[PDB]
């Protein structure tokens, strides 16, 4: 009960934060997203089929070229927001962090080229709960408790904001100050089992427009962007000036650094985002398109309707997931 250890992450245009970790004997490495949203570890898998380009491009877990592979089968369909996998259950060694678990995971047969063809990852590694873990599969940071290894049960996020140097950190068991500033400000969890707290507002410039008399918030490092509801982002877009593309909403680049500040009312704390935190500046010309790091993401019950906190949110506070006392630290990134 004495171990810290740190998974290196490559920031991948702001938008993809990823580290590697092994599976099976020998390690067969792999491009994974650590996402607090959801708890299954999945892999693209050598049984996929080749009419998945998704599965022509990235990496394929061969169970047949590892030693330490135990066979399962169970079926599993894993929902996301942004896609939908499918696979089936397997058992093998994966190291994280130098930290060896035997850990059961989805070998996913069913890739979608979208979105999954725009991954530069090949799979994830939930560090939610078990409770949300489809098949009811022990979590891989539970295994990792489960050693009495780590020092606590404590991990934490550091989302780099450049896009050639560290792009980000994940400590197992700790969080490092090298990285943040100042005191962690402590939220409990509405509920174990989900990585979500209660938000008390949302402001642009400060005029509560969202969240009025309260909503939710999910603290998803697995999440690009901050989202929340259709109707929830609509309201503030239109207060923003921005104007609704396919899958996002830009804003004139010009009109970009004149963008107001918005704030998120978190246990009785007010985390504000300058523009210069959720505007993509390309350009600043006025003939150009710039794109917002906020969009629409309706989250189905019981976990929505929900607000999500991902990495434009995180790149600015530096997070710690707390699973002794059910809550989350947040600090000033550096
Ligand atoms: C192209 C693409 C497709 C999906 C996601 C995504 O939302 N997740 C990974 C896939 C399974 C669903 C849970 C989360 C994504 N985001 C990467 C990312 C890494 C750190 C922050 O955001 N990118
Ligand atoms: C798959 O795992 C479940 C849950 O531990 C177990 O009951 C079942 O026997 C396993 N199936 C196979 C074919 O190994």
């Amino acid at each position: 009960g004495n171990t810290t250890s740190s998974v290196i992450l490559t920031n991948y245009m702001d938008t993809q934060y990823y580290g590697e970790i092994g599976i099976g004997t020998p390690p067969q490495t792999f491009k994974v997203v650590f996402d607090t949203g959801s708890s299954n570890v999945w892999v693209p898998s050598s049984k996929c089929s080749r009419l998945y380009t998704a599965c022509v491009y990235h990496k394929l877990f061969d169970a047949s070229d590892s030693s330490s592979y135990k066979h399962n089968g169970t079926e599993l369909t894993l929902r996301y927001s942004t896609g939908t996998v499918s696979g089936f259950l397997s058992q093998d060694i994966i190291t994280v962090g130098g930290i060896t678990v035997t850990q059961m995971f989805g070998e996913v047969t069913e890739m979608p080229a979208l979105p999954f063809m725009l991954a530069e990852f090949d799979g994830v590694v939930g560090m939610g709960f078990i409770e949300q873990a489809i098949g009811r599969v022990t979590p891989i940071f539970d295994n990792i408790i489960s050693q009495g290894v780590l020092k606590e049960d404590v991990f934490s996020f550091y989302y780099n904001r450049d896009s050639q140097s560290l792009g980000g950190q994940i400590v197992l068991g700790g969080s490092d100050p090298q990285h943040y500033e100042g005191n962690f400000h402590y939220i409990n969890l509405i509920k174990t089992g989900v990585w979500q707290i209660q938000m008390k507002g949302v402001s642009v410039g400060s005029s509560t427009l969202l969240c009025e008399d309260g909503c939710l918030a999910l603290v998803d490092t697995g999440a690009s962007y901050i989202s929340g509801s259709t109707s929830s982002i609509e309201k503030l877009m239109e207060a923003l000036g921005a104007k609704k593309r396919l899958f996002d909403y830009v804003v004139k680049c010009n009109e970009g650094p004149t963008l107001p500040d918005i704030s998120f009312h978190l246990g009785g704390k007010e985390y504000t985002l300058t523009s210069a935190d959720y505007v993509f500046q390309e350009s600043y010309s006025s003939k150009k398109l710039c794109t917002l790091a906020i969009h629409a993401m309706d989250i189905p019950p019981p976990t929505g309707p929900t607000w999500a906190l991902g990495a434009t949110f995180i790149r600015k506070f530096y997070t710690e997931f707390d699973r002794r006392n059910n809550r989350i630290g947040f600090a000033l990134a550096r």
